[PDB]
């Protein structure tokens, strides 16, 4: 059972912009996904302080940064919070809708993409690099489900079927054909250090076999 959603006109708009403004400073993507996922295992070990339980679905809480040249995706996998349905389709949007307006404004007065972050809407920086992301995401209230959008004003949500998660959140990013740059070792070294180094969590990047 696929559900298809139209993007707020809003998103939509803000998809087609990081889609098609020329912006050669594409890998800060990466930093603004690792900001999320740190966001989202702030949210669940702040949880955890009042409710150990929360922690039966894992109690690690760490990064991991897959890629798979044989698929052509960069996966960014943490153990956070999660997303619920809700989240999914109405509530992350909503919130969404300011920030991206703001960003919108301030692009026009000088600002540039690599500040969206600023705005709480950096995870559609992905599509600077992937012509379709698939998030997979469990949260404890809720099942496991996959999101997913090639853009183009429509995303789906569907029960996700495959290894259970757990908890926690899993952004998969299937590149765009002259974006391999991006599956290569050294260069996400390069980026995590020169972003993400001081983020509060173990990011293990692996090895492709
Ligand atoms: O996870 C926090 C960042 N997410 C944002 S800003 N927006 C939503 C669009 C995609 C589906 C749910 C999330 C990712």
């Amino acid at each position: 059972e696929v559900e298809t959603f139209a993007f707020q006109a809003e998103i939509a708009q803000l998809m087609s912009l990081i889609i098609n403004t020329f912006y050669s400073n594409k890998e800060i993507f990466l930093r603004e996904l690792i900001s999320n996922s740190s966001d989202a295992l702030d949210k669940i070990r702040y949880e955890s302080l009042t409710d150990p339980s929360k922690l039966d679905s894992g109690k690690e809480l760490h990064i991991n940064l897959i890629p798979n040249k044989q698929d052509r995706t960069l996966t960014i996998v943490d153990t956070g919070i999660g997303m619920t349905k809700a989240d999914l389709i109405n509530n992350l949007g909503t919130i969404a809708k300011s920030g991206t307006k703001a960003f919108m404004e301030a692009l026009q007065a000088g600002a540039d993409i690599s500040m969206i972050g600023q705005f709480g809407v950096g995870f559609y920086s992905a599509y600077l690099v992937a012509e379709k992301v698939t998030v997979i995401t469990k949260h404890n209230d809720d099942e496991q489900y996959a999101w997913e959008s090639s853009a183009g004003g429509s995303f789906t949500v569907r029960t996700d079927t495959g290894e259970p998660m757990g908890r926690g959140t899993k952004v998969i990013l299937h590149l765009k054909e002259d974006q391999t740059e991006y599956l290569e070792e050294r260069r996400i070294k390069e980026i995590v250090k020169k972003h993400s180094q001081f983020i509060g969590y173990p990011i293990t990047l692996f090895v492709e076999k």
